[PDB]
């Protein structure tokens, strides 16, 4: 699913993300449309097996199970395909844990490179929040 900019910025507000860790929404909405452009459904299979999934790209090697990963964990209860559907709502949860951890949100890469040192703010100015 495709997701408005604004669509995605009010879900994820309700969805509980804005100063989430002290990151404010416009992180979270550049690391999706870096990390996926906004496609729910979008997927990259990677060098080790993994597959990142969803939204904001959640790999198969230490958060979820997709069937085949050569070895890891889980760290979210999650089979692959939840990151996959409509409703971001599991993407976010697991998302959350991801950025529990030290380094935050630096996990994306995407959001650590094209976000990082921005005006994330900028994502979500004009928006229906």
């Amino acid at each position: 699913k495709v997701y408005g900019r604004c669509e995605l910025a009010a879900a994820m507000k309700r969805l509980g993300l804005d100063n989430y860790r002290g990151y404010s929404l416009g992180n979270w909405v550049c690391a999706a449309k870096f990390e996926s452009n906004f496609n729910t459904h979008a997927t990259n299979r990677n060098t080790d097996g993994s597959t990142d999934y969803g939204i904001l790209q959640i790999n198969s090697r230490w958060w979820c199970n997709d069937g085949r990963t050569p070895g890891s964990k889980n760290l979210c209860n999650i089979p692959c395909s939840a990151l996959l559907s409509s409703d971001i709502t599991a993407s976010v949860n697991c998302a959350k844990k991801i950025a529990s951890g030290g380094n935050g949100m630096n996990a994306w890469v995407a959001w650590r490179n094209r976000c990082k040192g921005t005006d994330v703010h900028a994502w979500i100015r004009g928006c229906r929040l």
